[PDB]
């Protein structure tokens, strides 16, 4: 129905031929599903694989090797005919390592995207509809919604399709439509039609757009368009502007990447400058311009060898890996920095009802007034059986099933629960279980009314569906609901104005049925109902009431209590303004107490363990709830936040007590207290903000709309999968499984990702530095060249490839969740850790020039035995005072250079074994703890063995095979790099700080 906002409510109902209070017939739905199809979208598109590869070649560090591979290809056209084959290989060596990391990235990305979509599509989105099938509102899939049927939405709900508002069951309806219209602050909706058909979405103040959320209130409406025809569906199939952005940690690495890109660039020019005197050497035989190209090729090859290629890829791989690992644990990671932030998290704030608890409400206790003397007050307490939402239970007075209608106080109490109620009950035919429609606290009352068959309604012959709201519907037909004063958390109560249905209670007058937190409701009571009579509220009576609240609340069941009262003589209907909810409390004054219900809400089993695990990781868990302080503390003890006998007078505050404190004292209380109760949504964010003033990484956990500000304020917001759509929208991570332990796993994951980045850097730096100091050592001591540009590239492919990337798959340390979180002030590289780089780099650099000099001197079977003549090897051409009389071109042998190349590769493969942890020993953390690394080392090692023995290869790479004795020398020098870092690991762990 195009331009349904233009037509009135009456014209929209007749447009599809629907009854407003009834809904579509089962035959109408069939025709509309055939005519309009399902309310869904063709899954948009997805990340193209061709575009998934092009992202691997966008970073600076990768693009550097990009320009290098091109230059080496261009310079290959200036190569002489005799030495062609060697030149063509150079750019392929540079390009192959880029593809190697590109494959791992795209592969890991695909697996991450699949795990996410396999979790997003797991749980189907539902919507509340009114149809001729059932009397009460039923729950159906959003995909089966069609224009026509009447749809109900309340606070926190997500609008399924484009809805034309028929009636607003609240005094105000505010809608969060920032996802469409862009406007942040919630907007007010009305039922009046907008005459302009060409009006914008912002002018459609009677329409409810799909994908948006209801910030406040509750309305009833008819669907206008579904599927692609939706106003948000028009831009979904085209305007797909992604909200992709690099994480803070990713930006910290890219900053460090350019930091190295400058330093390496400097030391590469430093190579080309200290070798200007070799531009006119007989080794090249070229002019002063030809010899400059060779050492220029060295600088570029040394650059490629030094420049981290996997760094921009391993961070994307680890991030994607974390996302998949969270999707595995049924956790929707809405924002990429979610995992890494929970690693830094020091404080986790959390809502109580629905978050820390299962939100499976059931009334088990209730009491009314029995007898009131001058100072004596007795109560008629009752017990209710049944933990689920099924209308199956018994009211027990002294272990005896009693008739609810016998007690007049129970009649009024049940009346209140059914009338002062926006939620209902619906039976699921598929699962065979009664499901709530709306708030769990309210539905608990709905099931109570059904069990409290007050008017003795025949229900034994009703189906499971009809049994759901049978007794409730009865009461609704007794009093006409004029209007409702929605539940507000400042007043902490809800009211409903009712008039008689002109039948039985017609000769009485209007009434208001109030329901809310015991504190406020009782304070606003001036009388108490004794059956049908009324007596003034006094001291002893008020005290007796509250005493039972405290009992059930702080008891072993920790009951969520709720007071029920009525205003016998309400103000005139025309003397009440419904524009401001601030006046609603005054309308709920001069009340008369009727009774109190107490419902159990069992805490999730995985909570107590999680809090203890958080405590081991040095993470505080603060409960912030709007519930009673007595209940809040009692539950804190049950989940481990407080001791069973711990004094909590200094560690637990109400919103009132918290406000009485000076601002400076409020800030101090947040790092002290762990339990805040009777708190407004403003307090939750205020507490979070207070913790952030101490520069602590704060997380928020919740499910309701009252958590949204704190979820936005915190570093990372975690919503319950069974929570509201509002809470999820304001979150960075959604727990679909509602598993609290998944939060702890996300913490470990974040700490693991950060640690893997450290060992990745710890390896790639300490190794590449050794390559640099090796080149400078030869030029400093006077020894001949150790490596050629082609050999430099080969080391790069073999050492800075998969053995580096595999470190992103390292296991977490043995004490990763037994150590306090990393401070935001902590730098990327410690001063001690930088010494670690030079200590290893210095050895492996001198271990390479030492193996090359070993072949010249100490080598026995190795052809060529000299002493202290390596320093002066360019003299024998013109002078040979101490030379034995051997060949004058022995210093250009490929054998000693192959020794240096062999050690350089091997000693880095060993160095990668030291990159399984930071301070943990190689014995405590065995080398077989990472199979992915060992598989990369052997592949790199074997690929090096091919280059030496496969006939055409060592000629191209200018190498010669090593004897079995020569390899033993390689291992003799390479292997003790393990012991060096082992000592360094022993110092930091024991003599320093473990
Ligand atoms: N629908 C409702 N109608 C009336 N009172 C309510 C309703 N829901 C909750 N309350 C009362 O208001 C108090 C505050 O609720 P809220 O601030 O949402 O957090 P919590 O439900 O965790 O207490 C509750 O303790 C409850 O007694
Ligand atoms: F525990 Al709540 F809103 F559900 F404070
Ligand atoms: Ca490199
Ligand atoms: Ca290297
Ligand atoms: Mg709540
Ligand atoms: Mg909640």
């Amino acid at each position: 129905m195009e331009a349904a906002h233009s037509k009135s409510t009456e014209e929209c109902l007749a447009y599809f031929g629907v009854s407003e209070t009834t809904g579509l017939t089962p035959d109408q739905v069939k025709r509309h599903l055939e005519k309009y199809g399902h309310n869904e979208l063709p899954a948009e598109e997805g990340k193209s694989l061709w575009e998934l590869v092009i992202e691997q070649f966008e970073d600076l560090l990768v693009r550097i090797l990009l320009l290098a591979a091109c230059i080496s290809f261009v310079l290959a056209w200036f190569e002489e005919g005799e030495e062609t084959i060697t030149a063509f290989v150079e750019p392929f060596v540079i390009l192959l390592i880029l593809i190697a990391n590109a494959i791992v990235g795209v592969w890991q990305e695909r697996n991450a995207e699949n795990a996410i979509e396999a979790l997003k599509e797991y749980e189907p989105e539902m919507g509340k509809v009114y149809r001729a099938d059932r009397k009460s509102v039923q729950r159906i899939k959003a995909r089966d919604i069609v224009p026509g049927d009447i749809v109900e939405v309340a606070v926190g709900d997500k609008v399924p399709a484009d809805i034309r508002i028929l009636s607003i069951k609240s005094t105000t309806l505010r809608v969060d439509q920032s996802i469409l219209t862009g406007e942040s602050v919630s907007v007010i909706k009305h039922t009046e039609p907008v005459p302009d058909p060409r009006a914008v979405n912002q002018d459609k103040k009677n329409m409810l757009f799909s994908g948006t959320n209801i910030a406040a209130g509750k309305a009833l409406g008819i669907v206008a368009t579904t599927g692609v025809s939706t106003e948000i569906g028009k831009i979904r199939d085209q305007m797909a502007a992604t909200e992709q952005d690099k994480t803070p940690l990713q930006q910290k690495l890219d900053e460090f990447g350019e930091q190295l890109s400058k330093v390496i660039s400097l030391i590469c020019v430093a190579v080309w400058l200290i070798n200007i005197g070799h531009f006119n050497d007989p080794v090249h035989g070229g002019s002063w311009i030809r010899g400059a190209i060779y050492y220029f090729k060295i600088a570029v090859a040394l650059a490629v060898a030094a420049i981290p290629e996997g760094l921009p890829a391993v961070i994307t791989t680890c991030l994607a890996l974390g996302t998949r690992r969270m999707a595995k644990k049924n956790a929707i990671v809405r924002s990429l920095p979610s995992v890494e932030t929970l690693g830094c998290t020091s404080v986790i704030c959390s809502d109580k009802t629905g978050t820390l608890t299962t939100n499976q409400m059931s009334v088990c206790k209730m009491f009314i007034i029995d007898k009131v003397d001058g100072d004596f007050c007795s109560l008629n307490e009752f017990s209710i059986t049944g933990s689920t939402y099924a209308p199956e239970g018994e009211v027990l007075k002294n272990d005896k099933p009693i008739r609810s209608g016998q007690f007049d106080g129970l009649v009024e109490l049940a009346t209140i629960c059914a009338l002062c109620n926006d939620s209902s009950l619906d039976f699921n035919e598929t699962k065979g279980v009664y499901e709530k429609v709306g708030e769990a606290t309210e539905t608990a009352l709905t099931t109570l009314v059904e069990k409290m068959n007050v008017f003795n309604t025949e229900v034994r012959n009703l189906s499971k569906v009809e049994r759901a709201n049978a007794c409730n519907s009865v009461i609704r037909q007794l009093m006409k609901k004029e209007f409702t004063l929605e539940f507000s958390r400042d007043r902490k109560s809800m009211s409903v104005y009712c008039s008689p249905a002109k039948s039985s209670r017609a000769a009485v007058g209007n009434k208001m049925f109030v329901k809310g937190a015991p504190e406020g409701v009782i304070d606003r009571c001036n009388y108490v109902r004794v059956g049908t009579t009324r007596v003034p509220m006094t001291g002893p009576v008020k005290e007796k009431i509250l005493s039972v609240i405290k009992e059930w609340g702080t008891g072993r069941d920790t009951l969520r209590c709720l007071a029920l009262a009525t205003r016998d003589t309400p103000p005139k209907r025309e003397e009440m303004v419904l524009d401001d909810s601030s006046r609603f409390m005054e309308y709920e004054t001069d009340l008369t107490f009727v009774g109190v219900v107490g419902m159990l809400d069992p805490p999730r089993k995985e909570v107590m363990g999680s809090i203890q695990l958080c405590r081991d990781a040095g993470i505080r868990v603060i409960m912030i709830t709007g519930d009673n302080k007595g209940t809040a503390i009692a539950i804190c003890r049950r989940i481990g936040i407080f001791g069973e006998n711990e004094e909590v007078a200094d560690r637990a505050y109400t919103g009132r007590e918290f406000d009485d404190l000076p601002l400076a004292e409020q800030r101090e209380a947040c790092r002290r207290a762990c339990c805040f109760a009777r708190v407004e949504p403003s307090h939750k964010s205020k507490i979070v903000e207070y913790l952030q003033s101490y520069d602590e990484i704060t997380a928020m956990t919740g499910d309701g709309v009252n958590d949204a500000p704190a979820l936005k304020k915190a570093e990372i917001g975690i919503a319950m999968g069974s929570g509201t759509a509002v809470a999820k929208t304001a979150s960075e991570m959604v727990l679909a499984d509602d598993n609290f332990s998944t939060i702890v796993a996300a913490v470990e994951e974040g700490r693991a990702i950060y640690n893997n980045m450290k060992q990745f850097i710890r390896y790639l730096i300490s190794s590449n530095v050794g390559e640099v100091v090796c080149i400078f050592l030869t030029a400093a001591l006077g020894l001949p060249e150790a490596l050629i540009p082609v050999q430099l590239l080969w080391v790069n492919l073999v050492t800075d490839g998969l053995p580096a990337t595999a470190l992103g798959f390292n296991p977490p340390d043995l004490d990763i969740m037994d150590r306090p979180p990393r401070s935001p002030k902590e730098p990327l590289i410690s001063g001690w850790l930088f010494f670690r780089y030079m200590a290893i780099g210095g050895y492996v650099g001198a271990a390479t020039v030492g193996a090359a000099a070993w072949w010249f001197m100490y080598a026995e079977d190795g052809p060529g035995v000299t002493y202290h003549q390596l320093t002066h090897f360019m003299q024998c051409t013109e002078d040979h005072p101490h030379f034995e009389g051997l060949d004058c071109e022995i210093f250009e042998a490929p054998e000693p250079m192959t020794m240096a190349l062999s050690v350089l590769v091997t000693i880095e493969m060993c160095n990668a074994l030291n990159s399984l942890s930071e301070n943990q020993s190689l014995m405590r953390m065995p080398p077989w703890v990472n199979i992915w690394l060992l598989g990369s080392i052997c592949l790199s090692m074997s690929l090096h063995f091919l280059i030496l023995y496969v006939d055409p290869l060592p000629m191209i790479f200018k190498l010669k095979a090593l004897d079995l004795t020569q390899w033993l020398m390689v291992l003799k020098i390479s292997l003790p790099v393990i012991g060096l870092d082992e000592i360094l690991k022993f110092i930091a762990r024991n003599y320093l700080e473990g």
